[PDB]
């Protein structure tokens, strides 16, 4: 936090999360794609993941938006907050879970990516997240999923049906 930091991370966070709730789409995609580029640093990305508000906004937006850039920005910035025993927590907090299993639902190739692989990053270290996957229709989906996509999905979504029944 001392070329690119977490001080100013922080300070437009707010603002941001502001942007991302705007009735306007189309301000909703710039500040999406804005919090998918910070996500990107760790010092940013740390800030962002101590954000509450920020996170729910970020998977109210991925949920409602018909924007490919927005759910792949917004799809992306989770997957990068996965990285980490406080991201993960804070995805499972904000209701991301459900969230990340429609996306299971999304054509796009990268939107898909973001979605398998943060769902598996919380299948393997956050706790409740094997249930909440479950209850939100995970093993469904993820069979639908392997029996559609293409093979850079097979092993992950392969991996995270044993992991939902073992």
């Amino acid at each position: 936090n001392y070329q690119d930091d977490a001080e100013l991370a922080t300070r437009a966070i707010p603002e941001l999360t502001k942007l991302l709730n705007d009735e306007d789409q189309v301000v909703v995609n710039k500040a999406a794609v804005m919090v998918h580029q910070l996500s990107k640093k760790e010092a940013s990305r740390h800030a962002i993941m101590r954000s509450p508000q920020m996170v729910s906004a970020i998977v109210r937006t991925m949920q409602n938006t018909n924007d490919v850039e927005t759910a792949r920005c917004t799809a992306g910035t989770l997957h990068n907050l996965s990285h980490h025993r406080e991201g993960l927590l804070a995805i499972f907090k904000s209701g991301g879970i459900p969230a990340l299993v429609k996306m299971l639902g999304s054509p796009v190739d990268s939107v898909l990516f973001y979605a398998i692989t943060t769902l598996h990053n919380l299948l393997l270290h956050q706790e409740g997240a094997k249930m909440a996957v479950r209850l939100a229709g995970g093993l469904q989906k993820m069979v639908a999923l392997l029996n559609k996509t293409n093979v850079k999905f097979l092993a992950i979504t392969t991996d995270c049906l044993q992991i939902l029944a073992y």
